[PDB]
């Protein structure tokens, strides 16, 4: 039998994980999300310019829902008793490597259109794998999106990146009937993110990726 | 450009209370699909004469029922370690929002009580629940809980029994297929006092009465 | 009204109450489901059935996933007590979940790579059938690598299943369904997200989905 010891990454990861689900007691909800529209609108997008992912647009989004229920962006302090909210909608978003998890953070996403925001992720993944992410370019995230919705699943119960306060769990685009479907998932600290609060969100969330004319406007 | 925001009241009674939640009770939690055609319609004939009901308090209903046959999920946990305490009294918290925060309050005996008078209830002590008038009367011995958000959105949560008791049942929105309309059901347990395989066990002997009310007659 | 009843504890019922409690103490878990053509597998199960009894999912399924366990090596391991640890194990003995009268109770099927499909399906109820007698004995209750629990002989879509500590991977058995005009079936995994980072437990259960998916193929 072969062993090894905590390394480098996978240690920051084990201690934070742990942190993460050792503190923050987790609630999550899933919803069904008519991706439809959603799809079109990145396969028009892919032929007449370039890019755009459903991971990156996904993070178009994901602030101006957040600034309209406030309390899924805070991060959780030192101290109990306190909170402090967050008005610098910027998100991260976990990538794999080779020597383990990340997180790049992609500054004020509510600034960057949506082409952007998405070559933004791949500059900070295809180096995510030279790990050449520097430590500037990991920090201050207000909130945070995952995505496996590239790799698989269909529908994941994921860990709070700590301290933020809420994530969002991104999925395989599945075929039911004819018209293209995706589960998304939401986790986030149950002490402050209530009942309602945390489907509300994604419920909203949901009713814009299920139309997208409108993100105009 | 940050907000402190600590908290007040209520937030910090359940701060220390989802805290004190998911600190002890290890969470096994599942989901069956429930075929609530049957469900539906005789509700929404209810509305053309009979003034109510609602879906909740319809599966408050059934709920204690369905308790007598597996005891252990009606059962509160503790002080010391070493005690389990299962109780024979069926009293349903279910649980509203408030802009204040998560307030829960329990249907007293709802074994004794008619789809109706139950329903009729859950309205009055939630329309206070939110403008928070609510006796601590209204508050106490709850025996499990049921927790709707479907009347906001979801197909399934991952919800965390309301201590010190040690089930809980999530219901959420309603969706058509076939067209017949299904949604999905889940509670979460304590790993300690429910094995997993009787919790399956008690929201199947759940979904099969949703799914034959008919039948709901014994 | 009302009126409770204080219910002490047991042995074994004191035994989970303990391996639970400290499952999840320090395993911090993670769920991830996909959804599986269970089709065609289902119906191979069905002409056997007829003529060679028995077989199982639980059966079908544990003879595959420990040559999944092999491309993935992470899961397969148990976690040590000298904290950080890694004891990543190398050979395969598959663990069950199952329900006896006094309580959970989970079993090995020592070696699994080694045995064929029905063999491990004969092994299972005589085992299972002698846990609920509350007959089964000291060195088959050890060991398990890895292990799976099937409830969808009973119920359930999908369900959050807890790691048997200290493993390190679980995976959860459902009901089958009929969509159209399909039979699909959720299965379900959960793993300590340290020892296993967020990919990975995905990528695994994609792969488990690609050979329940084409058994056409599994022959070699």
């Amino acid at each position: 039998e072969e062993i090894l010891e905590m390394h480098g990454l996978r240690r920051i990861i084990f201690d934070k994980m742990t942190k993460a689900k050792q503190i923050m007691p987790h609630f999550t909800v899933m919803e069904e999300v008519d991706v439809t529209s959603m799809v079109s609108i990145l396969d028009s997008a892919k032929a007449r310019n370039r890019k755009v992912t459903v991971t990156g647009f996904l993070a178009r989004i994901v602030p101006s829902i957040l600034k309209q229920y406030p309390y899924l962006n805070a991060i959780y302090d030192e101290t109990r008793r306190v909170y402090i909210l967050k008005k610098y909608y910027n998100i991260g978003i976990a990538v794999d490597t080779p020597d383990g998890l990340n997180v790049f953070v992609i500054k004020d996403a509510d600034r960057k259109s949506m082409v952007e925001i998405s070559a933004e992720i791949s500059d900070k993944a295809s180096r995510a794998r030279e790990n050449k992410l520097q430590l500037d370019e990991v920090q201050d995230s207000t909130f945070t999106i995952t995505n496996v919705g590239t790799i698989g699943g269909i529908m994941s119960t994921p860990i709070i990146n700590y301290p933020e306060v809420a994530i969002l769990g991104v999925h395989r685009i599945l075929e039911r009937e004819g018209r293209k479907y995706m589960y998304l998932s939401l986790s986030c600290d149950h002490r402050l993110i209530d009942g309602a609060v945390a489907t509300r969100f994604i419920v909203d969330l949901k009713k814009v990726i299920e139309d997208p004319n409108a993100i105009i406007y």
